[PDB]
């Protein structure tokens, strides 16, 4: 449980080793599920449900994006639960939208999608999914459960 404020880690399955080489430009490979902190612990996104593990790449190790903070605190095969206070979760709807887009084999590269995406948002005032929309308009803490599967060093 490393400290960074508004964030509570809880390691579930300890996972093996000596903390990987989280070098800028390493490729982090993982599954995650994200849930509300309600009674049902409602799921919102679950990479296992979409059938495949998520992948990010480390922009800069000295300037970590918030998700990288979480990932970088984990060993391979570790399974941890991260509670995150409302201050960190404002963006998640926009993230999720970007993930669900990626989930159908299309990239903000493709530029229709980046352009046409923004067009829909502005015109209709929606990220394109009710849950994400409800959640947008109802700020909230969340729980992420992440399973780190792999870290690979740069090309």
């Amino acid at each position: 449980l490393l400290n960074v404020e508004g964030v509570k880690k809880t390691i579930l399955h300890g996972g093996t080793g000596e903390l990987p080489n989280f070098i800028t430009g390493s490729r982090v490979i993982f599954h995650f599920r994200t849930m509300k902190c309600d009674e049902e612990r409602t799921v919102i996104d679950d990479s296992r449900q979409v059938g495949q593990p998520m992948h990010i790449i480390i922009g800069n190790m000295f300037k970590l994006e918030f998700w990288e903070i979480l990932l970088t605190s984990m060993r391979v095969h570790e399974v941890a639960e991260f509670w995150c206070d409302t201050i960190h979760t404002g963006v998640y709807p926009i993230l999720s939208r970007s993930l669900r887009q990626m989930a159908q084999g299309k990239d903000p590269t493709e530029w229709h999608v980046h352009t046409c995406g923004l067009a829909n948002m502005f015109a209709y005032h929606t990220l394109g999914y009710e849950d994400l929309d409800e959640l947008q308009k109802e700020p909230q803490p969340l729980v992420f459960v992440i399973e780190l599967l792999q870290v690979d060093a740069p090309s």
